[PDB]
């Protein structure tokens, strides 16, 4: 799955652009990309809804936003 493969790829780097991977499941998804105060989440199930701060993002947006 496209979105799933994004989770997958960042795991292999442990990071993306300037951010850091995580992987701590919580109530609110699993902790994704951390950078400073910004914690992206992703859903366990599909389609993988990426979130940040409270904005559910989309896959193409997310990359652009992680810049």
């Amino acid at each position: 799955g496209s979105e799933e493969h994004f989770v997958e790829t960042v795991s292999l780097a442990g990071s993306y652009r300037d951010w850091s991977y995580s992987g701590q499941r919580t109530e609110l998804g699993v902790e994704f990309l951390k950078r400073g105060d910004k914690i992206v989440y992703h859903t366990l199930e599909s389609p993988v809804e990426f979130h940040l701060d409270g904005e559910v993002l989309s896959l193409d947006k997310l990359k652009s936003l992680l810049s």
